[PDB]
């Protein structure tokens, strides 16, 4: 067993069907040593005695927060996590893996340092999160608190309720090849089950551009000319930040087009169009549509 | 002759003692052929005819704006600058080099990116300056505008006005190694005379860190403790943008000291330090000195 916060020890148990629990000793924060009893707000009633209580713990109902009694009063107060352990793996059962059985998925929209890193639940329920930079060699990251995402992802026939954090690099090199991976660890937490899960990244693998800006379409000798503009969001200088874009007519039969606007025949619906970093095949944005109408 | 701005050229001429002038010709902005007349501010009286004026140009009472004129309106002017050119050399007239012959020194208090150039004048009097990237591969740098400073810089026996500018690279890296300098121009006017120029850099080669800050000192068994803190303007974090520091009694008899405290005995004078990134040799800060007084 180990210290995760004061008064809140992680201990690991092993599942496999009949496995010999793990024996652990919490002893009471007070000086005194007579008639000590032992709650648990798991149970009913005593169930231990003496400064320093031993139990075995197997099962979620041996977790739990254990508190102090000497005399009628509460001295003092130990919570229980377990990290459970089965056929020799760690439990991922508060995260549901992405469709790649991966578990943390991250997108930046530039590359100012900062980006977004989501999960998803199996359920919504007394859940708390912790996502940090694992060491800090290291790009250190700063990261707000999760937050639930209207957007409910739909796996199998599954809606999932998603999770989602925003962080930044604290020192940042936009320009520079990234020779080191950004490396984040998450503690998941649900009632009284403890999980961790990590992943490792580059900036530049993650990039999913915003969509073109303002898609206008001017008539010409029929022939149109669609164009449009860099996402405001999208790094700055685009002379260095350049990007590509795919055009085509209703991850990433669209053509390439590199300049913000392009000649093509439609003369009745909708045209759309995506972006691309122009130099790495990063990930392409959602469609920009707007119709193609003209007078 | 080539263009500067607008109605405004630089006429490159030869000053070794009796060298021919330079034959330029200026063009009225009118539709009128007939009955045109020229004026400089220069001279008095009608100088010249025609809708392309000839002249020669050797000297500053060359220089200045030519107007032109027809039946008593004004219709066009043109202003012209000399660029001197004396036994093969341009001149630098209007600044004066510093103490090691160079004319531009730039200073950075952290690697932001942001810094400042300056340079001194030789007489304060008319005076236009411009400061940009060179080229624009490149660092590209945006520079405010050049302002006056209180400090007059002796020289010799002189005491030199000094002009400076901040400015800020647009997209920086501070973490890596740079393999490009930043390139800068400066073009330089007073009154009809036209000079520039030009200085390149690394960032890392410019630092001077601001002094040390609250320099406090506390008694123990004599022996006195003497700390200090990381200016507020270094870079972050410090665990990265470590400093070291050199600590005496009364670019850069005094011992090293990495941590921000150190052991001394002084009882009565005052206690300075300096500062200077601690793996790069580059300049040390000014000195932040305290009196050296205990109770
Ligand atoms: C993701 O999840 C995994 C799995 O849960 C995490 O792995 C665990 O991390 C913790 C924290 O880093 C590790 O804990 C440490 O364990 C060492 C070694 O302990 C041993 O030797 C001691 C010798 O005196 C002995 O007393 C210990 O006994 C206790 O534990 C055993 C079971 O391990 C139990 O049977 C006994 O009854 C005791 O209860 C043990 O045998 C320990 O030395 C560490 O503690 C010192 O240092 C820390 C940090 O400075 C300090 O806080 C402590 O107070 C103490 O001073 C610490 O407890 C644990 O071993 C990891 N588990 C495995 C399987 O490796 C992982 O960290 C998570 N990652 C992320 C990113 O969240
Ligand atoms: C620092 O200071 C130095 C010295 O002053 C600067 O160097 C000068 O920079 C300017 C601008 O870049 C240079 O000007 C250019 O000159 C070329 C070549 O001109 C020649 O060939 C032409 C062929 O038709 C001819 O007509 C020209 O004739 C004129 O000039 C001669 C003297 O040079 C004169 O005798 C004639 O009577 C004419 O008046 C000339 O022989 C020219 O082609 C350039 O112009 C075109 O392109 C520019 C930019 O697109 C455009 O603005 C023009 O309208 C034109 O379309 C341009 O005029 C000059 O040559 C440099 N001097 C030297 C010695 O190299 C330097 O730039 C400064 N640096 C900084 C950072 O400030
Ligand atoms: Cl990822
Ligand atoms: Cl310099």
């Amino acid at each position: 067993m180990w210290e995760l916060e004061k008064d809140v020890y992680v201990v690991e148990v092993d599942w496999t069907p009949d496995a010999p629990g793990e024996t652990v000793n919490l002893t009471c924060d007070t000086p005194e040593e007579d008639d000590i009893t032992w709650t648990s707000d798991q149970r009913h009633g005593v169930i231990g005695s003496g400064k320093t209580l031993t139990i075995t713990v197997k099962e979620f109902l041996d977790a739990g927060q254990y508190t102090c009694h000497k005399g009628g009063e509460t001295l003092s107060h130990s919570h229980l996590l377990l990290h459970k352990k089965e056929n020799g793996i760690w439990s991922t059962e508060i995260l549901k893996n992405f469709k790649n059985k991966t578990f943390l998925k991250c997108e930046a929209p530039n590359y100012s340092g900062r980006f977004t890193c989501s999960w998803l639940v199996q359920r919504n329920m007394d859940l708390k999160f912790n996502i940090k930079s694992s060491s800090s060699d290291s790009r250190a990251v700063t990261c707000g608190m999760a937050s639930l995402s209207a957007e409910k992802v739909t796996l199998d026939q599954r809606d999932y309720e998603k999770y989602s954090v925003s962080c930044q690099e604290d020192v940042t090199c936009p320009t520079a090849e990234e020779t080191l991976p950004i490396e984040l660890a998450l503690e998941a937490r649900q009632q009284n089950k403890y999980e961790n899960y990590s992943t490792s990244f580059f900036i530049r693998d993650i990039i999913k551009p915003d969509p073109p800006k303002n898609l206008q379409m001017k008539p010409l000798k029929s022939q149109v000319e669609v164009s449009w503009e860099y996402p405001d969001s999208w790094s700055t200088p685009h002379s260095y930040f350049s990007l590509k874009f795919f055009v085509r007519i209703q991850g990433c039969g669209a053509f390439l087009v590199e300049k913000t606007s392009t000649e093509v025949q439609c003369k009745g619906g909708n045209v759309c169009v995506q972006a691309q970093d122009r130099y790495y095949n990063s990930s392409c944005s959602k469609w920009a549509c707007v119709p193609c109408r003209v007078r």
